[PDB]
């Protein structure tokens, strides 16, 4: 006795089983003409159950047909089909709720899906997932709600660590969306603090794409570790909408990871980290056109191994990474090339440290271009700004490259008195040859940003300003940069020199630059002052000379080794 | 002619094919009522083969039914069904043995399995695997044996490197177990040295969980590279049972890797590494409540990028990482936050180096708490102990944080004579103002642990002890710590000061502390002696002062920059 | 009405549907006896379409049978079967072309495949892939063509970033091949510069194996990021055939990554990187018997975290990593053990830097053996060579180990004048006790490679040559190495000493060596001159002594700390 065949589920429901003596029936498709989700049912003929659609379906007569499952469970089996104007959220929700019992893995079919409603999907990593192998796409333009996907675990501590990482939680989902207020994408954890303390560890989210949301990815309470494997979010609505963490989080943030992640195409959108005791790692990921901002009350540690910072096409002057306000937090970049393309000026500092915060760079190369003009906004011409402290080791700082190179941060200055903060002539040796009365005094409260300026007014003879510093870590780079203002110019009043000496005061070489003629506050150190120290150097001597007549003034006279 | 239908395999075996003229038959399920593993057979009717259950099954008459395979091969097809009291090991073994021929991938069905017997499973990475997508769970409580899973390759060199990494060896397996002697989990390689030198490279083990075993994971002979992708083992029986490597291994240990691995919930269990020329890498993994111990005869190199060390809830005083005994081996932590929670005292050193061994830390932050009391066990109050050497670069060493901060290791002390090992008053400048006869001599064989103490007994005038050291790497942290004993106290005999000077001996600032009144061996340097060096500092001056009257003694007078 | 059954596709084509009134038909296998790729068709009976084989097949009568698809799409369904002499390339090409429409994922069946023809496969990451779960193997010995696999995306910018990483592009493929000119394997991007600028980002290539090709993997135009997850290529035809990048690439090379990759068994084959602004990262991968060569016009940045360099069995003297010619590029090794096995001499430098190029090493151990003889080819006995600059931090440089240890690179020498490049007696203090006329002058244009030699000819009294240097980073290693030539030998004219001093000139220890008797240019510093600096050392003093009578000469007198 071969089983009966049904073209559509409506026909199966219509047919009465009073006189039908059969063990099983076979449906070719749940929808007429779709040809998807074929299934095998067995008639119970007397028992009563919940009566779901995909499983234990109910007919008009009353008998319920129990589905038999072979291999993986498909979510399109219930009611889901690829379309552009057919709702499929109830079918997916019912399939996931059924898969929660006798926990297994839930798979989505191919094609573009459409979902609408007012409720999101509660993904439990310890129970099931929405993993889709064949590049599933869902549409959420018509859908309205706070969150489409929220990931949390109901189990407190007993079964969650035992079986949480056996399979991924969400794979192969491309979500559409529109730019409206109050509608976001995926939340990790729980939106509310009350309830049971969730334990969702080792939860995977791989090969998924979110876009056109107010908050692409948001971190909630009790989401301490998550593995994002190659996820990219783009085109957020407002600033800080790509990856958000509220400051009111509790007991969360234990070594989150990103594996070849990406954040790009940010039309006025940022990424903000604001939490206490929050650890994050990036491995071999590049995010571009994104301003990575950090303002946390307590220590937040973010590390980046092989992270690429760039901007392929943009005329904006946004800065790459900044720390706005914090007590003490760290930023780590290891072995990731940084490249800046052409722009119509920058007038900004690419990376910013404030208060007591620190960024550490290692195995890095520092690019330079002819369109930085960093000195316009933050005084000294350098690659950084702010009162924070920057420590770097083994950085390349490529030499040559047309215009030249620039210092990274003034905190690495070998000279103890560069910005004239000592309020006197300390640490600077002045020599007025032959006739006295040459003016080389120091006045304060006048400068590009308020720092003191050390002007020299020599008459009928030159004056020499010399200082000696000690080098560290053997060979390095010089990366000179000095702000120079010339109130009166009659000739080439230049000849600013830097010399290398060994431990026994023997000359090994040097570089010299000439002060220009323009009146405005120029920068000297773009070229003809860079180089690599000869092997065996011990000390660096700075000399500043002015010819008789024209009087000048200098500021931010700083070296920056390696 | 539609094929015949069979509800159960027993019915198919019973039915005689003498008068049956058919090409194929269809079974709905191998077990009656299970509804799993439906299959299609074709009758051979005359040929003779081995007569396995899943493939080329044999009937009572004698004819053998050859199974036809479409798509992937399912292991539950043979005899396996999800249950709690039904044995399934023979079915899995037969399925894997059949999959070894015409090598393919073997998939397990969903649900909780049960296995028992006395033999383990020999997984050959170059032939097949036990990859299970839908979160397969097996039970091994009733099972007895040396090893449930042993991974090795029979091929020597010809076909093994060619096709070994094409697919994973074991995926989606959660194993149960009980705490009994002699029963362990997964072994990599061969348990015996004799035989053919196996070549099992690029073998994957992903999304699997082991627990309640004597040895959760053990490494055997000829297991030189293995990729553990998000594996966690917990609740071992004895110490060192989570990840074991015997010292008798040969030609093994070439750059093993762990990707977001985990070791936690260790109830008196450790992880031990003891091998010669053994390389291991950790990437973005956190193991907690685990004492990572290393005692190897020769060089063992373990690196950790983004590794988190912590203890969420525990009152134990266990130490995180230790090197017990070795010739010369290295430990590497890069960009992984270390956090210590509240405890009722520590009385131990969190990380330990012995003999000539070294740990290197970089891009790290050093936490501090008010419940360390590290000075109780290993003399000086510091974050380390032992005769080993510790080198760190770019470490954060957060400042402030309530009580303060502590030095990491004494080997970074800038002062050449801190523990009074010179057996004299060298490197210390003593000044007894006005009247002589003030006693500041040095006596040995008396101290907290046996090191010498430099006591001062000044009368009717104070005595000053001064030393000068040179700073490196520009700005850093101070992290003062000194053991102080006061035999007699009459007033505030304090005023221990530290001052910063530039290259030209100009004052830039300083920090001072006051010696207490309690008789016992206190520590000074928890607070009011920490700070960040001003930009441009060159030298650090240490001054120790004692008021006339009370006599004191100091030990472990050490600075620790960065 | 049960559907009709067809054993073979030829029988289905032969049967006429004029009088057949049926809705669907079922084929057991496309080939007779194969028993693979069973499928369900529905008769259109009047419509006209393209008439492909796997989909919408066409019969002899004229009616076309539309296939119905359930779950994933299988590529073996069209015409592919595992064999050794049956062509399957047209079937795979047709299956991929059909899968491009209504984009989904394409899966290959098990068994060894055979492909032949003259055209390659155009894999579009944004459309479909050739992912094969069950270890698919294809044979390309008979196949002839420029490239078997070429990966590129036709989309410019609109839909490519939106949906590119949803699934892998190629998984589980083992390709065979023969060593012939003009036949290679997988190319990324486009072979020609003209056309549309492709955007193929986040494209995965995992668990695949290539061998016996002229160019195993080649990078083409517009291939800026690719994720190679555990790929290994071996046995290339010519040199530089394992992983090739032409110098004519445009707008490509943004942070490429390798995850546990491998390159081994290279029979006269190399890996060459030649491109401008090219970023590459290696994570936990080991490549052996491969000479990693870099010669790029502009800055190329390659980083390696946990990379293992070794040679299990080989008598060759090839060098591990070299930079032939470049402006300024960087090489980064972090936390990856380097081990060298036994050999019948080396006579070469293992790692090579040229011109202004730099390699940075960190968290590394430097092995040593008794069969290096590095001084034979490149003058000084060291672990490096060339005019480039090497910077290292936190390196282990294991001590002891039989013969001893060797310096890494001369650019870290603490002495300013080691190779006698000053053309005089500067930086060297000479003391001729008692009688003058002892000869210690310097002559040039004579030496092992042309550098000057400082010979001493003392009579009736010894002469002492002393120098003082400053130590950095506190404790380190010495790693002495000096070339010594003895023209005349009458006794033990040795006693070359190195001493440690603190900041106040107090002895802390030292190491001494004795010059031999052999006439030839020997090396001194293999043993009895290594050690770890005591805690608190500040200066290192070098002393060279010669007894009266025999006259000697020294060259490359260099220390190398850490």
């Amino acid at each position: 006795g071969q089983p009966w065949r049904f073209s559509s589920v409506a026909k199966m429901k219509a047919f009465n089983y009073s006189c039908y003596l059969g063990s099983s029936v076979f449906l070719e498709s749940w929808h007429e003409g779709a040809g998807l989700g074929s299934g095998l049912f067995k008639v119970s003929k007397g028992t009563t159950e919940v009566g779901d659609d995909g499983s234990v379906i109910v007919a008009a007569d009353g008998t319920r047909l129990i589905r038999v499952f072979d291999g993986p469970i498909f979510a399109d089996m219930w009611g889901a089909l690829p379309s552009s104007t057919y709702n499929s959220l109830p079918a997916i929700k019912s399939a996931y709720l059924y898969a929660s019992s006798k926990l297994q893995q839930l798979f989505l079919g191919g094609g573009s899906y459409k979902v609408t409603g007012s409720s999101g999907i509660d993904i439990d990593p310890s129970l099931a997932g929405i993993s889709a192998l064949s590049r599933a796409r869902v549409d959420t333009t018509e859908f309205t709600g706070d969150y489409l996907f929220t990931i949390t675990s109901s189990y407190s501590y007993t079964p969650a660590p035992y079986y949480n990482n056996l399979s991924v939680a969400l794979e192969g989902l491309y979500v559409f969306g529109n730019k409206t207020e109050g509608r976001s994408g995926l939340l990790t954890g729980r939106r509310t603090t009350d309830g049971v303390k969730s334990y969702n560890g080792q939860t995977e989210i791989r090969n998924c794409t979110f876009d056109k949301f107010d908050y692409n990815i948001r971190m909630g309470h009790n989401s301490w570790r998550i593995v994002f494997y190659k996820v990219n979010s783009l085109n957020a609505l407002n600033a800080n909408g790509i990856l958000y963490v509220p400051s009111g989080l509790d007991d969360s943030g234990e070594i989150l990871t990103f594996y070849h992640c990406q954040f790009f195409d940010g039309a006025g959108s940022n990424i903000r980290i604001s939490c206490s005791s929050f650890a994050m790692t990036f491995v071999s990921c590049s995010f571009l056109n994104i301003t990575f901002t950090i303002d946390a009350g307590s220590s937040v540690s973010v590390t980046a191994l092989g992270c690429n910072f760039e901007n392929p096409g943009s005329q904006s002057t946004r800065r790459y990474i900044e720390i706005t306000a914090g007590h003490t937090n760290i930023f780590n970049v290891v072995g990731g090339s940084i490249v800046t393309n052409a722009n119509a000026g920058q007038t900004q500092a690419l990376i910013h440290v404030s208060a007591n915060n620190q960024i550490n760079l290692s195995n890095l190369t520092i690019p330079y271009g002819a369109h930085y003009q960093q000195e316009a906004d933050s005084g000294y011409h350098a690659f950084c700004s702010g009162q924070g402290y920057v420590s770097t080791s083994n950085c390349s700082l490529q030499l040559l490259n047309g215009a030249g190179c620039c210092p990274i941060h003034p905190s690495l200055s070998v000279f103890t008195n560069w910005n004239l903060s000592y309020a006197n002539l300390n640490a600077w040796t002045v020599d007025k040859g032959s006739a006295p009365t040459s003016v080389a005094e120091y006045l304060s409260a006048q400068g590009p940003k308020g720092e003191g300026v050390l002007h020299v007014a020599p008459t009928t003879q030159g004056v020499n300003i010399s200082q000696v510093a000690t080098v560290s870590k053997q060979a390095g780079s010089m990366s000179m940069s000095v702000m120079v203002n010339i109130i009166s110019a009659s000739s080439n009043a230049g000849q600013i020199s830097l010399a290398y000496l060994d431990a026994f005061d023997n000359n090994l070489g040097g570089v010299s630059a000439n002060l220009g003629t323009t009146t405005g506050w120029k920068v000297i150190g773009k070229n003809t002052l860079r180089g690599r120290l000869p092997v065996g150097t011990a000390k660096v001597r700075l000399n500043i000379q002015t010819v008789a007549g024209a009087d000048v003034q200098y500021t931010n006279i700083l070296c920056n080794i390696i």
